[PDB]
């Protein structure tokens, strides 16, 4: 019966014009520069069965020619070839894909598939129906299997740096049609994989040896990073949610990219902020410290500001009323002659960026022509006037607030200070940049964590700290071409969604225009998917 | 939750199946036999949704039923007769805790000592400690049953 | 199985009386006058596979005899023969057409196909069902292939002018039926092609050489014309939408037809408006200027009006009233004797056609017997009385409005002035003519552009300017017969629609009685289709 | 026509399937066809390089056409050289094929590679073959990889014993494929490849025959004006990397700014604002989109500024967007410094202020601390009399932004500007040929070229130090025009300064790339 499918059954074998005997024979001949092939026993359980890769949705609103699914050729597309690549230096050959369509006998509609050769851009203007292709009906009962050959300009694929490869695309041929109309408007398709008969590894290597270029940043984002261990890269607090930003934003301090560089002035850690010379005065009085941005000689990362200095905008205040949504830190003033601290100046201070603070303090979001200012939000015991004086504050802060209430998430996009030349994160179609949210203490109610009737206060950061560390230590320069994401699937008990990482280090979600926070308390596991075009909408099925 | 069944060797079954489909579960064990008192390591069978069920008419009909039946395979056997009243090292199953007459007019509740005649859902939730035992044989209350 | 269709499979081969061996042998024998046949290698991948040509829609409202799809025999009906036709000067042979119907088992209805010999007029009135023909059911699962042979009276077809060729027609045989009623009332059909075994090219030529017959108009409308680069032909503003006009309208100024002719008085550009002899008076004051239509002696295009004068009717006003929906330009008065401007008459004016001006100014829409009037809308520093004075105004105008609010699109169809002999654009079946919309500045609030709180103001023109320039530089009379459109397809992110253009220069869409404005920001690309009969309904799947 | 590595090339190209388009008797394969021309003068020293091309299918018209429908290629090409010299000339050239990994530059020892030798008096053509010496199994069309180069350079310098007007000759190049050339893997003709397209279609006959307009005054182009001293222009100007340094988009529409200072302390209204504060503008923050890039001209009283940029508009209320109806006049606009107390012109955007002063008395003046400006961006030229003056702007009047590249003469190749007819205030009725003279404006690019450059990236079409050359054929005579990677146009007029009239232009055809140190033909 066609209603039952075993684990080794390919179903219907469909061929396009790219599968020829020349390609297979040439592949096997030229792979011989690396010696005899390894792991070729064709009777092993890891090689004869099909194993799961993905599942996608076909809706009645998808127009003809719209792309539904793409995959780039790699040994990372099968769970066991990925494990076995940890002990070899090269690979070659192709891989089979099995599609199962979960339709019914009354539906109508057709799909189409083709193999796209290297050097061609994958995007909405790609005309699949003008390549050699196969057409598949929506009523198909048996599985349909399609083979992607190894079309490569190299003799073999180096494990770290493979080079050009082909890709497989599936799109809509004719619209899915339901003759009854009504509420049922979509079906699902599942994809599985197994290696072709010419797949092979070459040249054994010690598992502890390091390839020159890393294969994939899949290991950075694992389940504990978002389920209770990782903390954000601005406030150092427990990540509990994802905040979309429909407008766009930019961030450079303690933010690394995939070329192993930062534009900021901080390290991936939280420590003490120390600068040796500043201006102190008090014209229960408020102390006032500042210096000129761009003269931090002790910092080898960047001469812009002392390591750990927050990248928010100073909000002015005076008299009685204390400021709002400022960055608060603990410490005081110390003498720069011997290092002793002036013991009477200890308080909580509000730190930030500003311009012209001797005469008129105006917030600025630029690092050029600005100055860095610290002001005590409360009165000190005994103030000090000095010409040269140091500063000492911790890197973990809280949020100033006048009353017991809570405000929006801090900081807001226009409050972030950036250096000249920093790339920005902007929407691409329905995909929107996001920030990572963590609950942060505030000075208006110092016993509120979660469930508090006074409200919940959130602090947002651009990257999880373990990701920032991993990007600062390794080099991922060859994993992503421009215009691609690296995608993970986030599984919940009720729904799932996808996260994309760009070459500039910003994370993305397919939220469109919504601005509500997404909660992570019911997350189960995280699974990697691999490179995909950034024009393709990221799934959001929560 | 977290076990990816679709990345083990597996079988797929359609919702339109007319004839029955039979699957065999073999005895993969690290010991020479299973004591009924404590059997040790055994394998597990799992059945799970592969693709969502669909009714093209919509409407009020939104579920179907599946029936399961069993019979032993040809290598199944027993050994070592014992007394029917003997107890085991591992705990007796809790299936006997709730028989028919417990809820059909013989059993009583544990706060008022009154004949139970219905079940009350509590969507909000609640907690209780007095005269309440857990499955580890312990209580946090101050009263005897 | 029947649910999978490969790229080389024709499916059911259905034949008619016109496909014979005598024709194929004679075609191959007589094509030899051109030399040895080129590109006739039977094993090449561009010949063995079918590739995409078109998709059309079959609806339950189509009556028997309605034509759904028709093409003249030509190399432009396959993409690779379209490519190769660029470098050859002659061709001969036939072509196969493969149809795939996207239905299901519950539908009913039939279609009919026939090959019409050359020399027979194609149009409404041709009874296709009284030629040899083939009938196809709406429940078909496998594809059906039909061959169109090369019946010609000459020894080969020159690419410059091919002469007589046959035509393929597909038409409704019995109405489509859905037994459930409901919202599902249409299905799709896909068309693919490949050359037949006697098809050949002859006589290599330079790729840049032109032909005796006119170039096809497909290049007149490329993607960037409507995606933020092209401008309209009345206000010179970036087109951002399409406005249907169910009532109809007519236009002559700056409007060309497909025979390379215009009835207006203006050149396809935007430069200053200049006339030398008119009356001037002002009985801070409003200044009046006017002349008699039919006296533009220095304009070689026509004598009706100076080159660049607007074609909108005049709204009279006096004193404290600022008119609504007037064309407004900036300029002043100058002395005709030495060409110097009266420097105190510079202001914003309003221009239009009128009659009985100095006594009882009334709006008009006929150029015969009218006057051309300009009047300042605000008070100038000092007025002037002259019995002969000239006019100079810039030709990129704005729309007057008394409040900060926005009015409807201007000009409304009944404010347009037309010279005698101008044809009209009336709805054809369900096909309705459209204008091209753009944002125009208004004097009520000069800072508003788009998405304002006070509102968005729209202008409208009959053609895009690049299209008008292309029609002015060429003659397209041999590309389109009367009763025909040239059709493009517009693909959006979600949905698609088709657009038509007639021999008189108007564009049409299949909107029906709808009057909503269609936005163009989410448009992906534009693809040409070809000539189609004007009674065929243009698809509107948005 | 064979190669010495044919069997290996064909065998290893089989990773992409069976070869396509390899029928050996097809007419497109058997004939030579035109590819390019270049020039050889008496001033070129031995070792100077005159012609270089990388191995690709773009070097033959029909392989160029065929590559639209394929995704890969392999094999070599044959080349042919045709010297247009005479019997009284004397000199030799040398040509060789350079393998990948060797630096190509001046002084390279072509004479010590295997080579052919070409005489200046040669009548029969001379041929050479380029095999496909590649380290990959095949070249993808969108990303080919490493390829060899063909190089031609001077062996013995050209001599002219008669010594007169003639000092250069031309050489024509034709190509056809070798026996082992092939294509692989069909693709859709509309699909996109990484490599850039050619720029030959940017310049066609209508652009200069009466349809095109220049990128500063939006006027119809009628002539070309050389600038022997050089100049630099940034606004509405794109390079071959798809970038600009100015603050404007390739379009003409009204100029608008929200906040600024206005005063009249029948009066002459004055509006000014500071540079670097155009917040709404997404191209640049220097100035509003469309503000002219010319220096300001101070004036007062009855004086009317000469050679000034003038537009039409007035002030408006920033609170609700309503205009002040009594301030409709003609204003002069530009860049200046010290604007309130002592206005002086500047030719830089750093620390300047944009100014808008009316040249005629307004209906009634306005005093406001904050106000807005609205002016149409197609402007005219202010003159105090009926007569015409020199073309505007002169190069000493053009505002530029820091880091903008300049254009300087190279040998006898001189940068040019494209000229259009502009109306003037003193005589607003004179158009062209009038008895009071003809006023000419000038710009740096034709607008269709600017739009095409802003829509696509041409970074792989022209390496630095090369021009792209077009033919300009007149009724009597012809000349050539060159385009550089910084966007400027060049002609071979040397020290001449007279305008060149395009009334009798007939056709424009593309020629090909050429080194910028070579001579461009001027036979008019």
């Amino acid at each position: 019966p066609g209603t039952t499918t075993d684990g080794m059954d390919p179903g219907v074998v469909a061929t396009t014009s790219v599968v020829t005997t020349e390609n297979a024979s040439t592949s096997i001949a030229t792979a011989g520069i690396g010696g005899p092939p390894q792991q070729m026993d064709q009777q092993e359980t890891w090689r004869t069965n099909f194993y799961y890769n993905d599942v996608f949705t076909w809706s009645v609103a998808d127009a003809p020619g719209n792309i539904l699914y793409t995959v780039q050729h790699s040994p990372q597309n099968n769970p066991f070839t990925a494990v076995l690549s940890q002990m070899y230096a090269g690979w070659a050959g192709g891989m089979q894909f099995r599609f199962i369509v979960a339709g019914s006998g009354v539906f109508g509609g057709r799909l189409v598939a083709a193999v796209i050769p290297p050097g061609i851009e994958i995007g909405p203007g790609l005309e699949v129906r003008q390549f050699p292709h196969v057409v598949i009906d929506a009523r198909s009962l048996e599985p349909v299997t399609i083979t992607m050959p190894d079309l490569r300009p190299n003799m073999y694929h180096p494990t770290g740096n493979p080079g050009l490869v082909p890709t497989l695309v599936l799109s809509v041929y004719n619209n899915l049609i339901n003759p009854f109309g009504g509420s049922t408007s979509a079906i699902q398709v599942t994809v599985e994989t197994r290696p072709s008969e010419d797949f092979e590894f070459v040249m054994i290597r010690a598992p502890s040896s390091k390839t020159v270029d890393s294969i994939s940043p899949a290991d950075l984002l694992t389940t504990p990073v978002l389920t209770g261990v990782g903390t954000d890269n601005r406030w150092n607090g427990e990540i509990v949610g994802l905040q979309p930003v429909p407008g766009g934003f930019s961030t450079c301090n303690r933010h690394w990219n995939l070329n192993g560089s930062t534009y900021g002035w901080s390290s991936p850690r939280f420590a003490a902020i120390d600068h040796d010379r500043g201006n102190a005065s008090f014209p229960n009085v408020l102390e006032l410290w500042y210096a000129s941005a761009g003269s931090a000689a002790d910092n080898p990362i960047s001469q812009i500001a002392p390591d750990g200095f927050p990248d928010m905008s100073f909000v002015p205040f005076s008299g009685i009323t204390i400021p709002t949504a400022g960055w608060v830190g603990f410490g005081g003033i110390w003498n720069s002659s011997n290092g002793a601290p002036y013991v009477t100046t200890m308080q909580a201070y509000e730190l930030g960026f500003a311009t012209g603070v001797p005469s008129n303090p105006q917030p600025t979001t630029t690092t050029s022509g600005a100055q860095i200012v610290a002001k005590s939000i409360y009165g000190v015991a005994n103030g000090i006037n000095q010409t040269t004086a140091g500063l000492f504050v911790m890197a973990s802060g809280v949020i100033s607030t006048p009353n017991s209430s809570a405000t929006t998430y801090t900081p807001q996009p226009n409050r972030i200070v950036n250096a000249p030349g920093t790339p920005a994160a902007a929407p691409i179609g329905k995909n929107t940049p996001i920030m990572f949210a963590s609950v942060v203490r505030r000075t208006g109610d110092i016993n509120a964590e979660a469930g508090s009737t006074n409200g919940t206060q959130y602090g947002a950061g651009s990257q999880p700290l373990p990701v920032t560390i991993g990007l600062s230590l390794n080099n991922y320069s060859s994993a992503l071409m421009p215009g691609q994401f690296f995608v993970w699937q986030l599984n919940f008990a009720s729904g799932f969604m996808e996260l994309g990482l760009s070459v500039d280090g910003y994370f993305y979600a397919g939220t469109g225009a919504s601005a509500t926070l997404i909660d992570l308390s019911d997350l189960v596991d995280i699974r990697p998917v691999g490179p995909r075009p950034s024009t393709s909408t990221l799934v959001y099925n929560l």
